[PDB]
């Protein structure tokens, strides 16, 4: 069985916003918004839930860019990671007790410090392709297998 979980990606023309994971799973490294989606919500309101609670920021849309499923060994439950994108931020991001917003230029995205996936899929997220993915996990630093493919529908 899959849980399902969100990602947001506040992406501008020039700019992306990130955040620090201050605490818990994935800390130490620059990510985009989200969690666990919660029993008796849409998986897109999960989304912005999750911004609202990381960020202080709403949005007027959010537009579905990706799925990527995560296999951890060892790990009973794979991770179905809901990807969604924006450029309609209402407000201005504010440090919460789970992350530390910053924005980046888009040729200085840090990707020493994310998640060693975000190599891989960003390109198509900067290039506005719809993808969908999978990457095998051993820990949080090593893909032992990915697949990656752009599709027409997320």
């Amino acid at each position: 069985a899959s849980r399902l979980y969100t990602l947001v990606l506040v992406l501008q023309p020039q700019r992306v916003l990130l955040g620090m994971k201050k605490r818990g799973f994935g800390a130490g490294r620059w990510n985009g918004f989200g969690g666990k989606v919660q029993e008796g919500e849409t998986i897109e309101d999960g989304a912005r839930r999750e911004l609202q609670e990381e960020s202080g920021l709403t949005v007027d849309a959010l537009h579905k860019v990706g799925q990527i499923v995560f296999e951890f060994v060892g790990e009973p439950e794979l991770m179905d990671v809901h990807v969604f994108c924006t450029d309609s931020i209402q407000g201005t991001p504010v440090e919460s007790d789970e992350m530390r917003p910053c924005w980046f230029q888009l040729d200085q995205i840090p990707f020493k410090d994310m998640w060693p996936d975000d190599s891989y899929w960003f390109p198509l997220l900067l290039q506005k392709k719809k993808f969908h993915g999978y990457f095998k996990f051993q820990g949080q630093d090593t893909i032992l297998d990915y697949t990656l493919r752009e599709v027409d529908t997320v």
